[PDB]
C-alpha cells in the first residue's frame, strides 16, 4: 500500500541495463531499482527465469506494482508473462533509454503510482517523436 | 564516394555506450562505430571536444556524414555544433536505446547514406512507441 512501484531494467549486452541504472542511481542519490543485463550467449527464457525469481521473493515489498524498462526483442513479453504468473500489476516499456531510467526511479522513489510513471514516460517518448519529427523537417 | 557513414554512440555512465556498440557489433559481426562513454564528473566542453577531437583526425573518413547517438540533454547540441565547427554533415538521434545503435551500425556497415539512415531510425522509433502506447 505503501510499497514503492519496483524498477526492473533489463537490457541486451554485458552491462547496459547496469550502467544507465547506476547513472540514474548517482545523479539521485538513491539506491533503488534493480537491473539485469542479457549478454548475447544467454536464453531468453534463462533471463525472464532471473527476473521471475528475485520477482518471487520480493513479492510482499511489490504491492503497488512493477515496471519493466527494456530495450528491445522478446523482453517486453516477460511483463505480461510476470503478472500472469505472479498477479503483481506491471507495465513493460521499450526503447528505454537513461532518461526514462532516470525519469522511472525518481518518481518511483517518492511514491508516484505505476499508472502517474507509465503516462509521464509516454509524454517522455511522445516529446522525443515531435522532437524528431521537426528534425527532419529542415 | 566509399567512406560509410561515421556513427558515434555519446552516453552517460561508466560503460552504456560501449556495452550498447559492443551488442551491436557482435550481433551484426562488425567492427565499427565508435563509442565514448561520458562519467558524470566530465564537463560537457570535455565531452564536446573529446568527440571534435577524434573527428578531425579523421575527416576524409568521415566525407559521407556524422552520425550522434546520445541520451540527454547536454549531448543533444553537438550535431550542429560539430557541423558548424567542421563543416562535416552530421545528424543526431537523442533517447539513444540499444535497437537504434543496432540499426544505425546495421546500415552504417552496408553503406546507406546519413539521410536515410536517419530516416529510417526516425521511422522505426516512432513506429514502436506508437505500438508501445496503443492499448
Amino acid at each position: 500500500s505503501n510499497a514503492n512501484v519496483g524498477v526492473f531494467v533489463l537490457m541486451h549486452g554485458d552491462s547496459t541495463a547496469s550502467s544507465m541504472l547506476k547513472t540514474a542511481q548517482e545523479l539521485l542519490g538513491t539506491s533503488i531499482g534493480t537491473a539485469m543485463n542479457m549478454p548475447l550467449t544467454m536464453e531468453v527464457q534463462t533471463m525472464y527465469e532471473q527476473l521471475r525469481n528475485q520477482v518471487i521473493t520480493q513479492k510482499e515489498s511489490l504491492n503497488n506494482g512493477i515496471l519493466l524498462l527494456t530495450d528491445m526483442g522478446s523482453l517486453n513479453s516477460f511483463g505480461n508473462m510476470l503478472f500472469e504468473e505472479t498477479g503483481i500489476r506491471t507495465k513493460a516499456i521499450t526503447m528505454t533509454s537513461t532518461m526514462i531510467v532516470l525519469e522511472a526511479i525518481r518518481m518511483a522513489s517518492v511514491g508516484r503510482s505505476l499508472e502517474d510513471i507509465y503516462q509521464n514516460i509516454q509524454l517522455s517518448f511522445e516529446s522525443v517523436v515531435r522532437e524528431q519529427f521537426r528534425s527532419s523537417l529542415q
